[PDB]
């Protein structure tokens, strides 16, 4: 898409040569914003072929409140072994600091449900806030959050979201985050009776990795191909009641996937 | 500053008419982003003058883990009264969490102290990172926190610093925010003896109140000044031990400035 396109090339003419927690380096900016109009078409890459189930049931699985990767293997997705324990477990990862934040109390906050009733009860409000940047329970985690902290938006009956990403690899991670929010905001404008407004994604530390070159001039080199767009096949009662069957991605059209390994 | 009245006419011009907490009606941007190099001079709006001691001392505040105004009606800093209840106190925030964010525990977390660790002994960290947003003190809370998500970065012997601000009241708070952070970002830099690099604004609901409109067609009149410098007049020992009379602003030519009501 032409903005992470922007962004790719961006980073290979600006990006500082940076050493990195896995040991391969990087080419590196810090700040980086982008804004995606949802009503142009869903913002799935098209530059090469995205795996979109995998996105998908990521998502569903955040909802749920599950961090242990049972569900993604009985389904398939394998984007989170590499940090799983023996049992499957990752921590109290995404997932559970979005439905169950725990607090000294014994308490737990899903910031799910208290978003769902945001939108619907006081839109205007300017704290329509999502974290999993728990302070906490981070050395609980088998990865720190990466996509750390979300903000709703809500004007013209749209619904808007802004993710501050505090660390992104452009070639791997940033189709999938990208086009996970974008699917969550149509997720709970269906829920709100919304419709969708703006994606706004927002980065720290920006990177390509040294053996991502290839790849990222090869994904350079290709033109974007249109949107496709997201149909939703019905309402569920709730946005924690949807299924992978109930979501279609209608005209993607993409260049062919490019191959590249994850930094452990 | 040039990108900050850009900003400010920006929400004139495509800013959403939209009602708010205090009731004082708004024009509304969601999703922004500025830069302002540090190098470049102190970014201490010139457009008006702005009180820099009212900033050093809030921030000295932060930095104690202080939650009570006392110590700001001590030196005559008068931005907090408004929320503080009977015996000063604002309940748990920004300061609180900087320096004793607690945990389901029994501990506290003093993300300040891991945050000058992190720069000192692993610079190249992807996860320097300081949160106010914990979301199981909200509610005890006077105000949520506004500037909620700050990271750090290190390159080429500079530290930049992104700022996520979920709400933004242009005229009143943001030199104020820009300026506090700035100011963060030199102590930083000189307690991890590095320079200073890019600070990085991010702003959520980015807006102008309906009754700040005259003050801002007047901020918008005048041509930005050279920006001043800042000095600091001693190296203290740690970051906590910054004192009012450290800090000299030098060549600072601001237009006069103009007075606003905040929203309550
Ligand atoms: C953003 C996001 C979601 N994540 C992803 C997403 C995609 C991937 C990934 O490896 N994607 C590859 C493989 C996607 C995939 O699983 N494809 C299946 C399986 C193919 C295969 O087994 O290789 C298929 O094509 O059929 C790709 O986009 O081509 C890894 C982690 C998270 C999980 C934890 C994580 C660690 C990560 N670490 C790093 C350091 O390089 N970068 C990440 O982007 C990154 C992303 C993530
Ligand atoms: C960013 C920031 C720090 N804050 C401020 C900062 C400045 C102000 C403020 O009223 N500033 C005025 C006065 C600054 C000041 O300290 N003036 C005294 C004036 C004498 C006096 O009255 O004491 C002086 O120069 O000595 C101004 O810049 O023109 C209010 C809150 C926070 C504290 C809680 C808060 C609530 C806020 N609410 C609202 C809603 O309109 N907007 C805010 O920007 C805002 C900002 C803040
Ligand atoms: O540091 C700060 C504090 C908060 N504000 C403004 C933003 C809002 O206009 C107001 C907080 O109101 P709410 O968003 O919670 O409804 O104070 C600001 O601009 N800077
Ligand atoms: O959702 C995610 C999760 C991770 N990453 C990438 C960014 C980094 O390359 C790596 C995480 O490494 P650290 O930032 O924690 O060091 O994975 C993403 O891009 N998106
Ligand atoms: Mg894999
Ligand atoms: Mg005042």
């Amino acid at each position: 898409m032409k903005q992470y396109l922007e962004l790719m090339q961006k980073v290979l003419d600006e990006g500082t040569q940076k050493n990195d927690r896995t040991g391969t380096g990087t080419l590196s900016i810090f700040g980086h914003q982008m804004r995606f109009n949802l009503q142009d078409g869903f913002p799935l890459v098209t530059t090469k072929r995205c795996h979109l189930r995998s996105i998908i049931h990521e998502l569903l699985w955040f909802l749920q409140g599950d961090t242990n990767i049972a569900y993604l293997h009985e389904n398939n997705v394998t984007i989170w072994d590499e940090w799983a324990d023996e049992n499957g477990d990752l921590g109290p990862v995404y997932g559970k600091q979005w439905r169950a934040w725990p607090t000294p109390d014994g308490r737990h906050i899903d910031q799910i449900t208290t978003v769902l009733n945001q939108l619907k009860n006081d839109p205007d409000s300017r704290r329509i806030i999502v974290s999993a940047w728990n302070v906490g329970e981070l050395d609980k985690m088998a990865l720190a959050p990466c996509h750390a902290f979300f903000q709703f938006y809500v004007a013209d009956g749209k619904l808007s979201c802004q993710l501050y990403q505090r660390s992104c690899d452009v070639f791997l991670g940033l189709p999938f985050n990208i086009a996970s929010y974008a699917l969550l905001v149509h997720m709970m404008a269906q829920q709100c009776d919304l419709e969708v407004g703006d994606f706004v994604w927002t980065g720290g530390d920006t990177h390509l990795y040294s053996n991502h070159m290839d790849q990222t001039h090869l994904q350079l080199s290709r033109e974007p191909r249109p949107l496709p767009k997201l149909i939703i096949k019905r309402k569920p009662e709730s946005i924690f009641d949807y299924r992978f069957e109930d979501f279609e991605i209608e005209g993607y059209d993409p260049h062919p996937g490019i191959k590249a390994p994850v930094a452990i």
